[PDB]
C-alpha cells in the first residue's frame, strides 16, 4: 500500500507519500533535483567526475611506501590529510539522529528515545509487498541455507593482513560498551544509553554498579589478589550482576563492568588490563594532587581511561585495521575551525556490520594448550592458570581468521550467525544495494561482482535471485577483500563513518574539555597523548612482554 | 582550605589545586595568558578596544527606528545581523556542558547525568571559608531582611515596555516545559531529562503518560466539550497524574502534559489553546495525507508545534522583551555555515534568573471582575465561567508588574522569592560579579552602580557590606534597568545566551530535520514559518480576538 516501498528517492533524498498511490521525494541539500532527486545540480556534477572511487584511494593509502613515510613526517601535511579523513567520513552520519526500528519517519520519539539503536537506512514498512521493498520474491531465503552455504567455515581461512587474537578480544571488548542489544525489548534496542566511549564495561551503565565497582579510596576501583597478581574483585564482595553459568564456583565469578565479559577468558584479560591502569593513573593523580578526595580521582581517571582508548582505537587498532602506510592521529584540535557535532547515536547497522565472528580460530592457543569453544567459555581458570602475561604472548602469535571473502564462520558459532540474519529480517533492514548507494558507493551488478568468485556467487544467485535483493550482513562476509585485506569494500565504507563519528563525538574531544586541567594537569594529559596498546600492556602486565595486532 | 575558593582565574580560565595551598589556572584557548588568566594576547587587546558595551548596543538596538525599517527590509542585511546575534550569544554557553551541583571539575558524571541543571559557573566549594569563598561574612545576610527591603511589592509598579497578562503567563506556559524542579532529590535536580523545547508541557514526560492523553484517533489528543467550547479531559476519565487541592471536585479537574498548570487559569488557558492547536494540525495533516496512520499524525503534529513554538518564542515573545527595533528571524539555514552544537543542557542560573514574579499583578482583572490569588488560585471554574475568548481579551488589556528595578514582588508569592534566595545559597552559587564576569560584563564597583539608586543601595550595604559578596537573584530584581525597560544589563546578558542556545540547539533545527519532508510536507513547513501569537489565538479562540504581548 505504501507507495515508498520501491526507496524512489535517491542520493540521499527522502521519501514522502502524498496520498495512498503518490509519493514525493525532497531534494533539499542533496545536490540533486528531480522527481527521484538524481538529476544533479552544476556544481555537483563537477564534483562526481572529480570525485575518486574508495578502492582508488584505497590503492594510494596502501603503496608508495616511500612517499607516505615523508608525508607522516611533515606535521602540517600529516593534520591536513587526517583533518580531511574525519570530516570526510562525519558528514555520512546524521547527528542528531533521525530513524530507528520503529520510525521510517523522523519523530520526536525517534530522537528522543534513547533506548533504540538509531539507523543509517529507514526501516522497510510492515505493508510492503516484500520484505526489501518491491524487488524479489515473497519470502527471503531459508537463513539455514544462507549460513551453510555462503557463511559456515570448512577450513579456517586466516587474516592475510595479519590480525592476532589480541585484535579479536580488543574488537570484542572495545564495541560490546556500546553494542549491549536489550534482547527483552528487542533486536533494535540497546542498554547502552551512553551511546559511544563512556567506558561503561569498565565502570558500570549505572551509577549504583559503579559504586559497587567502587574502592572508595583514591579514587580507585575494587580488586582481588590472586597468585600476586591483581585481578577484578567477585561477585560475592561487590553484590553485582553478573552474567555466569550456575557451575561457577564463587571464587571465579569475577565482577566488572560488563555483566557478560565472564564469557570469555579473552575479555577478562582485557577486562583486568583497564582495571589495572585505571588504579595506576589513581597513583599518578595522588602524586600529583595529595590535596583531591577520592571521588575526583576517580572521575579524572575515568576521563584519562576515555582519552586513552580514543588514543589507542585510532592510532593502533583502526592503524592496523585500515593497512594505510599513512600515520593517523588522535588530535581534537583538528576539528576545532571545522564544522563537527559533539554528539553521538549508535547505529543497528553499525552492530550488525560489527558482528566480527569469522576472526575466531577453530582452537585457543594459550603457551602448550589448544582449547575449544567448550572448553574456552566460561573458564576463567585459564585465565588463573596462565596468567595475564602467557595470555598476551600466546594471543600475540596466534592468527585471528579472515572476515570477508566467504566461508570461514566458526560452526561452535552458527546458531549467532545465523541470528544476525533473521534479526536483520525482524528489522526490516534494506538491501545491501541500497546501503552502498547510502555511503557512495556503486551498486553491485552480479553476485560474481561481489564475490569476486563463481563458486558462492552462484549458489547466491539460486537463493536470492536478484542482487538488488542481497541481504547486508551476509555479503559483508562473503564479499570481495581488497588485495591481501581482511575486509571488503561494503566493511570499510560503512564501519568508517560510524567508527570515527563515535570516538571523535565523544565530549573529551569538544574545545572546552580537550585542555590539560580536564585530566588533573599535564601529567594526565600526557597519559592520554602518548598512549598505546604496547604501553598498555607494558605498564600493567608482569614482564613487560611485547605486543601489538598483527603476527 | 581549597586555594580555588577565591576564583582567581579570570576570562573563563579554570582553576585546579597542585598541593594543599597552590593552584594552577588553565588559560587554553581564553586568549589570554599569566598566573590569573589576565595578561591579553596581541589580538585579544585589539578585540577589547572595538568590542562596545551592552548598554551600547543595547542602545543602538532600541535608537534609530528609521534606520532598522530600512535595515529590515533589507534581507540579507537582516540575515547577516541575526546570524551574528545567534553565533555570538551561543558563543557565552559551554556545549557539550560541564558543571553542576555536585561537580565544580569536569567529570563523566556531570556530563551523563540528564537528572541535574547544568551549571554556568560552577559551585563554590564546600571547604571555602565563606558562602561566596573567602570575601564577606561567615554568613550571609537574612534572606528575610533581604526579601522585605529590596524585593516586596508596596505599590504595583507596571512595566514600561507594556508587558501583558499574555506576555507574563506564555512566559510561565513556556519555560514550565524545562524548569522543573525534582524537589524529591533537590533545588539542583530537574525533572524534563529533554532540556529544551519538546513540548512535553502539552504531550507529558513518559511514553505512559503521553498514551494516556492521546486519542489514538487521527493523531488527536483527547479532549471534552462543555458548553460548544473544548477542553481538556479530566484526571478521572484519563488517569494521569495532576496536582490538585483535595477539594477540587473531579469535573474540573483538568488533565494536561505538565502536571502542575492546574495552578492558575492563565496556564490552563495556554494549556487549551496548544491542545486545540495540535488538533487543529491533526486535521490539516489529514487532509494532505489520507493514507497517514494515527501514530504518524501525532508525531508530525508534534513536531509542526514544536516548530510554531520555537518561531513565536523568537519573533513574538523574544522580540517584545528585547525591546529592538531590528526584526528577529527564526531561520536554522542561518547556523548551517555556522559552527554550532544542536544540543542543549538546562542551566540552574537560567532556571533562577526567569523567577519573574514581580510580573504578577496584586489583582487578575477578567471582564468586570478582579480576581485575588486566593480566588485565582486552583480554581478552573473561572476559565468555564468566561471562556478562552474574555481571557484572552482581558490579559492582553491588563499591564504586568516591572521585574527589575526593585521592590516589586507580590507579597501573596513571597515565599517562593525568598525560596529563590535560599536554594541559590543552598546551590552554592557564585557571586553576581562572578556571574557578570562569566557573561563579558563589568563588575559593579558599589550598591548605588547597580541598582542606579540610593536608598535601596543604602539597605543592601548594610546588609552586604561588599559588593562582589552580592548575590544573583535578588540583584537581578533590583538592577538599575534600561531607560523604560523590563530588565537591567546583567538579566539580558545572562538570559540571552541561555535562551537563544535553548531554541537553536533543538534537533528540529539541524540540516537533517530542517526541510518540508519532516513536518509532512510544504503545508505543515508554511504553518511553522507563518506562525504568530496572533495566528495561535485566532485558529483555536473563537472570534479571532486580537492578542498581543504588549499593552495597546
Ligand atoms: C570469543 C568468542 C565469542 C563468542 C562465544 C561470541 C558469542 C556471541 C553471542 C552469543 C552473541 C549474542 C547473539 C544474539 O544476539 O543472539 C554475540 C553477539 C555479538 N558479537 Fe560475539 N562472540 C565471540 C566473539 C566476538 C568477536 C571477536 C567479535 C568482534 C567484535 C564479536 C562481535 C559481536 C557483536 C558486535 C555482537 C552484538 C552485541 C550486542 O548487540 O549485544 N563477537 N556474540
Ligand atoms: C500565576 C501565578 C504564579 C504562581 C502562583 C507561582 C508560584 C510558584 C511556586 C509556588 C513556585 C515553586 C514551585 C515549588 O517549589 O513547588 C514557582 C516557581 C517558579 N516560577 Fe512561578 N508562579 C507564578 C507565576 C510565574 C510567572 C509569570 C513566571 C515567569 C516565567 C514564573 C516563573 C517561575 C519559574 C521559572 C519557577 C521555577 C520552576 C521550577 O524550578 O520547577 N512564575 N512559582
Ligand atoms: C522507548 O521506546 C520503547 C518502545 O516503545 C518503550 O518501551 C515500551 O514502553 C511501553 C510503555 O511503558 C510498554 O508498553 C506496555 O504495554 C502496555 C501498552 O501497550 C501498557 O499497558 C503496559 O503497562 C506497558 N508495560 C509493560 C512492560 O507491560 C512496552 O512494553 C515497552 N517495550 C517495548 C519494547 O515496546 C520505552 O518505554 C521508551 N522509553 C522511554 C524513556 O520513553
Ligand atoms: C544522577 O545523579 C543522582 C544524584 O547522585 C542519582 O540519584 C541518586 O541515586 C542513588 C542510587 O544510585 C540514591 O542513593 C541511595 O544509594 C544507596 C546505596 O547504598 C541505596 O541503598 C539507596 O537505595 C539509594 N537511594 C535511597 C532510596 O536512599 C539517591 O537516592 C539518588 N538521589 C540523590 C538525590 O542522590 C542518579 O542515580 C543519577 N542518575 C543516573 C542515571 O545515574
Ligand atoms: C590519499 C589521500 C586521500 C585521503 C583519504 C580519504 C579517506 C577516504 O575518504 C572517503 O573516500 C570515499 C571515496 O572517495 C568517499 O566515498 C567518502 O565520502 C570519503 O569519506
Ligand atoms: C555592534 C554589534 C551590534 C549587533 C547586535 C549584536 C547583539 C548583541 O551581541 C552581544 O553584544 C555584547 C556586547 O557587545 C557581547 O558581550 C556579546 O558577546 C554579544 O553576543
Ligand atoms: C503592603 C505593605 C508592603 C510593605 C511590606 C514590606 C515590609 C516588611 O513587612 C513584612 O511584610 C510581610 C508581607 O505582608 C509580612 O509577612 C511580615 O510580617 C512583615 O514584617
Ligand atoms: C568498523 S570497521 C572499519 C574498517 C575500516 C576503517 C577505516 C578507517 C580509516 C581511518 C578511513 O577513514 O578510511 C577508519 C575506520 C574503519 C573502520
Ligand atoms: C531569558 S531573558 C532574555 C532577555 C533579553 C533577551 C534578549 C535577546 C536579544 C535577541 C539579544 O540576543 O540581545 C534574546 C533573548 C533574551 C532573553
Ligand atoms: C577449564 O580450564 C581447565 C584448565 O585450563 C581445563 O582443564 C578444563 O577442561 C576447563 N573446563 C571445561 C568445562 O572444559
Ligand atoms: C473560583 O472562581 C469562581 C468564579 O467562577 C468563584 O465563584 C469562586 O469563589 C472561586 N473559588 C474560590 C475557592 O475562591
Ligand atoms: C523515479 O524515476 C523516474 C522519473 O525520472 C520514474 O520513471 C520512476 O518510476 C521513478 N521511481 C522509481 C521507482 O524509479
Ligand atoms: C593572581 O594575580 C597575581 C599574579 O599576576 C598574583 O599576585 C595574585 O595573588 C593572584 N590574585 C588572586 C586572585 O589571588
Amino acid at each position: 500500500a505504501n507507495p515508498c516501498c520501491s526507496n524512489p528517492c535517491q542520493n540521499r533524498g527522502e521519501c514522502m507519500s502524498t496520498g495512498f498511490d503518490q509519493y514525493k521525494c525532497d531534494c533539499t541539500r542533496t545536490g540533486f533535483y528531480g522527481e527521484n532527486c538524481t538529476t544533479p545540480e552544476f556544481l555537483t556534477r563537477i564534483k562526481l567526475l572529480l570525485k575518486p572511487t574508495p578502492n582508488t584511494v584505497h590503492y594510494i593509502l596502501t603503496h608508495f611506501k616511500g612517499v607516505w613515510n615523508i608525508v607522516n613526517n611533515i606535521p602540517f601535511l600529516r593534520s591536513l590529510i587526517m583533518k580531511y579523513v574525519l570530516t570526510s567520513r562525519s558528514y555520512l552520519i546524521d547527528s542528531p539522529p533521525t530513524y530507528n526500528v520503529h520510525y521510517g519517519y523522523k519523530s520526536w520519539e525517534a530522537f528522543s528515545n534513547l533506548s533504540y539503536y538509531t539507523r543509517a537506512l529507514p526501516p522497510v514498512a510492515d505493508d510492503c509487498p516484500t520484505p526489501m521493498g518491491v524487488k524479489g520474491n515473497k519470502e527471503l531465503p531459508d537463513s539455514k541455507e544462507v549460513l551453510e552455504k555462503v557463511l559456515l567455515r570448512r577450513e579456517f581461512i586466516p587474516d592475510p593482513q595479519g590480525s592476532n587474537m589480541m585484535f579479536a578480544f580488543f574488537a570484542q571488548h572495545f564495541t560490546h560498551q556500546f553494542f549491549k542489544t536489550d534482547h527483552k525489548r528487542g533486536p533494535g534496542f540497546t542498554r547502552g544509553l551512553g551511546h559511544g566511549v563512556d567506558l561503561n564495561h569498565i565502570y558500570g551503565e549505572t551509577l549504583d554498579r559503579q559504586h559497587k565497582l567502587r574502592l572508595f579510596k583514591d579514587g580507585k576501583l575494587k580488586y582481588q589478589v590472586i597468585g600476586g597478581e591483581v585481578y577484578p574483585p567477585t561477585v560475592k564482595d561487590t553484590q553485582v550482576e553478573m552474567i555466569y553459568p550456575p557451575h561457577i564456583p564463587e571464587n571465579l565469578q569475577f565482577a566488572v563492568g560488563q555483566e557478560v565479559f565472564g564469557l570469555v577468558p579473552g575479555l577478562m584479560m582485557y577486562a583486568t588490563i583497564w582495571l589495572r591502569e585505571h588504579n595506576r593513573v589513581c597513583d599518578i593523580l595522588k602524586q600529583e594532587h595529595p590535596e583531591w578526595g577520592d571521588e575526583q580521582l576517580f572521575q579524572t581517571s575515568r576521563l584519562i581511561l576515555i582519552g586513552e582508548t580514543i588514543k589507542i582505537v585510532i592510532e593502533d587498532y583502526v592503524q592496523h585495521l585500515s593497512g594505510y602506510h599513512f600515520k593517523l592521529k588522535f588530535d581534537p584540535e583538528l576539528l576545532f575551525n571545522q564544522q563537527f557535532q559533539y554528539q553521538n547515536r549508535i547505529a543497528s547497522e553499525f552492530n550488525t556490520l560489527y558482528h566480527w565472528h569469522p576472526l575466531l580460530p577453530d582452537t585457543f592457543n594459550i603457551e602448550d594448550q589448544e582449547y575449544s569453544f567448550k572448553q574456552f567459555l566460561y573458564n576463567n581458570s585459564i585465565l588463573l592458570e596462565h596468567g595475564l602475561t602467557q595470555f598476551v604472548e600466546s594471543f600475540t602469535r596466534q592468527i585471528a581468521g579472515r572476515v570477508a571473502g566467504g566461508r570461514n564462520v566458526p560452526i561452535a558459532v552458527q546458531a549467532v550467525a545465523k541470528a544476525s540474519i533473521d534479526q536483520s529480517r525482524e528489522m526490516k533492514y534494506q538491501s545491501l544495494n541500497e546501503y552502498r548507494k547510502r555511503f557512495s558507493l556503486k551498486p553491485y551488478t552480479s553476485f560474481e561482482e561481489l564475490t569476486g568468485e563463481k563458486e558462492m556467487a552462484a549458489e547466491l544467485k539460486a537463493l536470492y535471485s536478484d542482487i538488488d535483493v542481497m541481504e547486508l550482513y551476509p555479503a559483508l562476509l562473503v564479499e570481495k577483500p581488497r588485495p591481501d585485506a581482511i575486509f571488503g569494500e561494503t566493511m570499510v565504507e560503512l564501519g568508517a563513518p560510524f567508527s570515527l563519528k563515535g570516538l571523535m563525538g565523544n565530549p573529551i574531544c569538544s574545545p572546552q574539555y580537550w585542555k590539560p586541567s580536564t585530566f588533573g594537569g599535564e601529567v594526565g594529559f600526557k597519559i592520554i597523548n602518548t598512549a598505546s596498546i604496547q604501553s598498555l600492556i607494558c605498564n600493567n602486565v608482569k614482564g613487560c612482554p611485547f605486543t601489538s595486532f598483527n603476527v
